[PDB]
C-alpha cells in the first residue's frame, strides 16, 4: 500500500522531467523495494566543471528531399544512415550524422531521428531474478529503431579511470569513437538507460550522433534495436567490459 | 571575506537548477552576504488522473486545451495570446507530440540569464535580466513549499512570501519563505512587468495550479524584474 504509492510518486516525478513523446511506467510485483533515491533524470548530457559541451553547428542542407539529395551525411564524407521508415542501414562504427537547426528541411525530414526523442513506451521493472531494477517495452519495437540515447555526466579519461576502481560492469561509457578525452557517467545522472541490464544476447546497439554537436571528441551516443523486440521484452545492452566470464539465465558462457 | 562567499552561494544555486540559463549574483553596493536559510528548488515542494492530445498538428487540432473547453495559449513566436485569468494547459507526459509541440513552453524553464543583485536604495536582494526579454514572454515559474490555506494563516501571523493557488479553489497557498527559485528575490513594484498565469501540464486538478511569471512589456537587458504582490 504505502510501496505503491511511493512508486507512482516516483513514475509522476519521471515522467514530469522526461521530454520525449514515450511513457515511462514503473512496476514491482516482485518485493517491497520502493524508488532509488541514487538517481537524478536527465534528458541530454550534463557537464562536469571543466567540460564544455557546445552545440557549435553553423551550417546545415538545404535539400528539399533529404533523402535523395546530397545532404548533412555527403558533406561529412559519410553514408545517410536511415531508410525512408526510420530504420538504421549503416553498419556498426559508422557516424550518425543528422539534419540540425541550420538544415532548411522541417521536423519531418527522414534523416531528424535520435533528435525527435524517444517515440516507444517503457516500463521501468523489478526483476524476478536478483538482477535489480530493469526496463522492458511496452509497445512492438521494429528492428534497427531508435529507442533512446545514453546519457550522463561528461568527464575526462582520468576521472573515469579513478572512478572505475570502486567496484567490468559499470555506468562508465567511454565516447572513444575518435579520442580517448572524454567519458559517460550514468550512476548518479541519467535517463531510462540506466536501469537497462546486461546481455551477452544484447538487444540494442550503440551509434555516434552527430546534431549541432560536430566535435567528434563528443558524439551523442543512441540505442537502437538489433531485433524486433515485442511488448513485454526486457531490453538489454552488453555493457560488460572484456578468459571474462559473464554475468548475465542462459548465458553464453565466456566474453 | 564578501567577495568569496557570494561565488559560493551562485555556484551553489547553479548546481541545484535544472534549467538552462544561468544564475548569476553581484554585489557593487554593501557589505551583506548570502542569506542563511534559504534553499533553491525548481518545482512546488509539498508537505506530509490524466489525459493526452492525439494531435499530429498541436497548433491547429483539437488540443489540451480545447480539451478543458478553453484555447491554445500560445502563437507562433512562443508569446502568450490569452488574457489574464485564462489557464495554460500545456501539452504533457501522456500527448502524442514531441518537444516540437508549440504548446510546451512553461515545462521547458527557465529561458533567460538572470542575476540576483543588491539594491541600491535599502530594498535588499532584487532580480535583473541579462538579456533582454520579449513581452508576453514566460520567464519563470513562482515556486515554494505547498500548505494548507489552515497552515498559510499560522506562518501568515508574522509584503509576504504567501501566494494563494486560489485560480479555483481556497484550500492550497504556496510559501516560498524558506524554499524557492529565483523568483524569491523579485521586488515588489506597483507598475509590475510580470504577471501570473496558472498552468496546468500533467496534473490536472484546478486545486493544484502552477504559477508562471510572464513580462507584461518588454524588458530590456540590465532592467529590474518586479511584480504586484500586497
Ligand atoms: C551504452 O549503453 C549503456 C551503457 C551502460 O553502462 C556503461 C548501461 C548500464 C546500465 N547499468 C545498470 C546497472 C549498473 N550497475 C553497476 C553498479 C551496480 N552493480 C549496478 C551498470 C549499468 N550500466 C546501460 C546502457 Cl543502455
Ligand atoms: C507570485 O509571484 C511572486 C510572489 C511573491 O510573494 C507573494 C514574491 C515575493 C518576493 N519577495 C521578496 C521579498 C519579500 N519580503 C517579505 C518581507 C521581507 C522581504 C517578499 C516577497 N514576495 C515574488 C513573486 Cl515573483
Ligand atoms: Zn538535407
Ligand atoms: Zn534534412
Ligand atoms: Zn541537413
Ligand atoms: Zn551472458
Ligand atoms: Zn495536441
Ligand atoms: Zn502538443
Ligand atoms: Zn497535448
Amino acid at each position: 500500500a504505502k510501496q505503491r504509492i511511493a512508486l507512482q510518486r516516483w513514475q509522476d516525478e519521471l515522467n514530469r522531467r522526461k521530454n520525449h513523446k514515450g511513457m515511462i511506467f514503473v512496476e514491482n510485483t516482485v518485493d517491497l523495494e520502493g524508488p532509488p533515491s541514487d538517481f537524478y533524470y536527465i534528458n541530454e548530457y550534463k557537464p562536469a566543471p571543466g567540460i564544455s559541451l557546445v552545440n557549435e553547428a553553423t551550417f546545415g542542407c538545404s535539400c528539399t528531399d533529404c533523402f535523395f539529395q546530397k545532404c548533412c551525411p555527403a558533406e561529412a564524407g559519410v553514408l545517410l544512415a536511415y531508410n525512408k521508415n526510420q530504420q538504421i542501414k549503416i553498419p556498426p562504427g559508422t557516424p550518425i550524422y543528422e539534419c540540425n537547426s541550420r538544415c532548411q528541411c522541417g521536423p519531418d525530414c527522414p534523416n531528424r531521428i535520435v533528435q525527435k526523442g524517444t517515440q516507444y513506451s517503457l516500463c521501468i521493472f523489478r526483476t524476478s531474478n536478483g538482477r535489480g531494477w530493469g526496463v522492458k517495452t511496452l509497445v512492438k519495437i521494429k528492428r534497427m529503431s531508435f529507442v533512446m540515447e545514453y546519457v550522463g555526466e561528461v568527464i575526462t579519461s582520468e576521472e573515469a579511470e579513478r572512478r572505475g576502481q570502486f567496484y567490468g560492469i559499470t555506468y562508465l561509457f567511454d565516447l572513444d569513437y575518435e579520442s580517448d578525452e572524454f567519458t559517460v557517467d550514468a550512476a548518479r545522472y541519467g535517463n531510462v538507460s540506466h536501469f537497462v541490464n546486461h546481455s551477452c544476447d544484447p538487444n540494442l546497439q550503440v551509434f555516434n550522433v552527430f546534431i549541432d554537436n560536430l566535435d567528434t571528441r563528443l558524439p551523442r551516443i543512441a540505442l537502437f534495436s538489433t531485433r524486433t523486440i515485442n511488448a513485454g521484452e526486457e531490453l538489454t545492452f552488453d555493457y560488460q567490459m572484456k578468459r571474462t566470464v559473464c554475468k548475465c539465465v542462459t548465458c553464453r558462457g565466456y566474453l
